[PDB]
């Protein structure tokens, strides 16, 4: 309590001394409440006109158009403390898992240099973050806080709250987080090669092949249970097992990392905007509140831990969670040593998302440890057995499913897919306002190149991608605002990138013969394409395709007299 957060609280109070008020109508039961002060402020989603003008048939599909319009009673919930046997299972598994992750990696601090480059390449006292990073005063502020963290105290590391709640901090706090824990992401601790379960850095053109590799293992069904609000179910016991990564560290780094875990993760200060408009200063020990990048790595870690323990329960390694006998600890430790690495290779885990191919289907009803850790499954009754998948091509993972697609030359592509309304509806949205026509067109082109690389097998997305790349000046560079490896972010010719990604660099493709034209590159079956949302067969789509050069010319006239390429003859029906 207040020893560790008092300074932070004391400091906020005194910047708003003409405001402080201990409110008695504060809506917090689960968040500790401290006080309030005066404010008044809010970003919604704007439509990308280039993408929308080249996707006219979708103007009348509610699933597309509704996406561009428009439970916080989950953050104000509380998870019980796991039983003593659960806590032992978690501590033993966590200790073993950090050791395995650390075998071929060295923890290390990340630098002002690395941080500075990252804000400049794009990943109130100053305007943008770009500015603060050049001003040497900022870095004096960082040093002040840093020396405080070496003392075991904190002054400025305060969360600002905004199934999506986002906890921004001031850039200095993010730096200190990155300094201490950036190695997890920067040095690929959750890569598949290092962690066996992980997919960090793998890319959407790899995830399907990875699921197919898991399918080749002897075992039962594939299970893909989502957790209901994963970030809100992270226990103080989880935060303490995550902190054990500091056991692998040394000198100053060890102390900087311990200070991030103790002072910002296992104790938290948050400012929240309440309309009735005051800023509320609340605290709590548990739940997830790191930066999005550290959150991903620690989510992956704890998910790997929970899923190994669920697999232990299904194999009958332990009998009850209430208490672990001495021999049961010996059996758990010996299971980890003997088959831990084989059991990790049976999973694909991306933060809170997982796919497990267990040894057999006893896993489906092994629910005691999972429920007691507070990782309660979404949209199924607490004690109802999981429904597994019999076909890897139907398993959901990272918002996708995966098709097996045979090329006219017999080589096998495993391709990512989702409902086409979701893909078109997202490409029609721009984040933030103040965008020029040119910037809006370059965001359109980023989507079009992504579709050509990942979704080429969808007849409507190949045609719309060609139309957008034909309508945007040939040499304009694709742009974004929140950058999964992104090979579509380039001015290189998309056929050449396709060959690099799908043939040359694809470790599941033995024959390295380049593809010479887009017509060698196959589609889904026409019925599968319709099943996944295609408009092929509709009159609205036939008129769109047939008259596509008129939509292209409409966007060219708006942008003006620039150099354009016609990509439409890369498709058979337009090749005259
Ligand atoms: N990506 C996250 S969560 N933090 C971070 C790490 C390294 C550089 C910058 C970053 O902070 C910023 F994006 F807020 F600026
Ligand atoms: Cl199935
Ligand atoms: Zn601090
Ligand atoms: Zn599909």
């Amino acid at each position: 309590n207040l020893d560790i957060i008092g300074k932070r609280i004391e400091k906020i109070k005194q910047e708003h001394e003409t405001s402080w008020h201990y409110d008695q109508d504060h809506p917090y039961k689960t968040w500790a409440y401290h006080g309030s002060y005066e404010t008044k402020q809010t970003a919604s989603s704007m439509v990308n006109g280039v993408v929308r003008l080249l996707t006219k048939p979708w103007d009348i599909i509610p699933m597309v158009t509704q996406m561009a319009m428009t439970f916080k009673e989950k953050v104000d919930t509380r998870t019980q403390e796991p039983k003593e046997g659960t806590k032992k299972l978690m501590k033993i598994t966590a200790e073993w898992l950090w050791k395995e992750l650390g075998k071929k990696k060295t923890p290390r601090m990340c630098t002002r240099e690395e941080f500075t480059r990252k804000v400049r390449s794009n990943a109130n006292k100053w305007k943008s973050a770009r500015e603060a990073v050049e001003d040497s005063g900022f870095w004096e502020l960082v040093d002040k806080e840093r020396n405080l963290h070496l003392e075991g105290k904190c002054e400025t590391c305060v969360y600002n709250m905004m199934s999506r709640a986002i906890w921004y901090m001031w850039l200095g706090a993010r730096f200190l987080e990155f300094e201490a824990l950036g190695f997890l992401n920067e040095d690929h601790w959750f890569s598949r090669e290092n962690s066996l379960s992980g997919v960090e850095g793998e890319g959407l053109h790899k995830l399907g092949y990875i699921l197919r590799d898991v399918s080749k293992k002897e075992g039962g069904a594939m299970y893909a249970d989502d957790t209901a609000g994963w970030d809100t179910r992270i226990t103080l016991e989880d935060l303490k097992n995550e902190e054990m990564v500091t056991n692998h560290m040394e000198g100053e780094h060890k102390k900087l990392a311990e200070a991030i875990f103790k002072l910002t993760y296992q104790n938290k200060v948050v400012r929240v905007q309440r309309p009735t408009t005051v800023m509320d200063i609340i605290s709590r020990r548990d739940q997830r509140g790191s930066g999005q990048v550290v959150t991903y790595g620690l989510n992956t870690f704890t998910n790997m831990e929970a899923q190994l323990i669920r697999q232990m329960e299904g194999e009958g390694v332990f009998k009850s969670i209430q208490h672990l006998t001495v021999t049961e600890e010996i059996a758990v430790k010996n299971w980890l040593v003997r088959v831990g690495r084989e059991r990790l290779s049976r999973m694909a885990i991306s933060g809170d998302d997982c796919v497990v191919k267990p040894l057999d289907d006893r896993f489906a009803s092994a629910l005691t440890a999972l429920n007691d850790m507070g990782k309660v499954r979404k949209d199924i009754q607490q004690w109802e057995p999981s429904r597994g998948w019999n076909d890897w091509t139907q398993v959901p993972f990272c918002s996708h499913h995966f098709h097996e697609l045979i090329m006219k030359d017999g080589r096998v592509l495993v391709v990512p897919c989702r409902n086409q309304d979701e893909l078109i509806g997202r490409a029609r949205i721009s984040q933030g306002a103040g965008w020029s026509l040119r910037e809006t067109a370059c965001l359109g082109k980023s989507y079009a190149q992504m579709w050509s690389l990942m979704y080429f097998h969808r007849r409507d997305l190949r045609l719309a991608a060609n139309a957008i790349c034909s309508a945007v000046p040939s040499h304009w560079v694709p742009t974004s605002r929140t950058t999964a490896t992104h090979e579509w972010m380039t001015t290189e010719d998309m056929l050449t990138v396709w060959n690099r990604v799908w043939i040359q660099e694809n470790p599941w493709m033995e024959d390295k013969t380049p593809v010479e034209s887009w017509e060698e590159i196959p589609y889904l079956g026409k019925r599968e394409d319709q099943w996944c949302g295609s408009l092929i067969g509709l009159t609205s789509r036939a008129t769109w395709a047939k008259n596509i050069q008129t939509a292209i010319n409409q966007v060219r006239s708006l942008i003006g007299n620039e150099e354009y390429t016609d990509y439409m003859p890369s498709m058979k029906r337009f090749r005259r």
